[PDB]
């Protein structure tokens, strides 16, 4: 399966995916990395790994649909089968999500359905949970509501901040995102006809 990874920043999840997809038994290959922000560290990681990169600045498009179409164009150029959102911080449009239905994955740093949105760690700390975690899910139109593929729980320590908690949760992200990608790319897991998760 041919994979596009979309990023907006550091790219530690991208790096974990690059490392996993180069194992001999990987069913996935990363053929393109797309960023919506220029000069981010994830681009360096991709170029260092010999993967093509494209920057699509959302600020240069009139609306969300035009932006997504620019993304889609590149996806078609590279004959992509699967899309991974890896620190990609934009909300995708309905038709774009519909086209890639069952083919697009997102990592989210909470145990969904808790703490949806862009500041999951702040929410978790504010709420005072002692267990948080991360979630890989299929991307549906409603944000952070698509079908869950894998999750891993991560403890919150007394005195945690966003810095220390996100560091601990990233260690789990780097385990389940590659595992989830391998499940979908091998055809082991798919979005079922009834929309629910199917383990073949
Ligand atoms: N249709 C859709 N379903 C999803 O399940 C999903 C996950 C993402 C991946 C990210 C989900 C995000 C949640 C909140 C964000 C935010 O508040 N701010 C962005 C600005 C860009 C934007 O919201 O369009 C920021 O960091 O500046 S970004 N994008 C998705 N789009
Ligand atoms: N709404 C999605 C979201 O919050 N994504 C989160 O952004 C970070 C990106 O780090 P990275 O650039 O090192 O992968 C990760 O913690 C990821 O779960």
């Amino acid at each position: 399966a041919r994979v596009a990874v979309l990023i907006s920043g550091t790219g530690s999840n991208l790096q974990a995916l690059i490392d996993s997809t180069r194992e001999p038994n990987s069913s996935a290959q990363i053929d393109i990395v797309i960023s919506n922000k220029a000069a981010v560290a994830g681009l360096d990681k991709a170029e260092r790994a010999g993967i093509p990169t494209r920057v699509i600045n959302h600020k240069l498009y009139k609306n969300r649909v035009e932006f997504d179409s620019a993304i889609d164009l590149v996806l078609e150029e590279f004959s992509i089968d699967i899309v991974c959102l890896a620190g990609f911080m934009r909300i995708l449009s309905g038709p774009f999500v519909q086209k890639w239905n069952g083919k697009m994955l997102n990592i989210h740093p909470s145990l969904l359905p808790s703490f949806k949105g862009s500041n999951a760690h702040e929410q978790a700390l504010e709420t005072g949970v002692t267990v948080t975690g991360c979630t890989v899910h299929f991307v549906a139109e409603d944000v952070d509501a698509g079908q869950i593929i894998l999750q891993e729980a991560v403890p919150v320590k007394r005195g945690d901040t966003v810095a220390t908690l996100s560091e601990r949760v990233k260690l789990a992200e780097h385990k389940i995102f590659p595992a989830a990608l391998q499940l979908v790319a091998s055809g082991t897991v798919q979005l079922g006809e009834n929309g629910k998760i199917c383990w073949v």
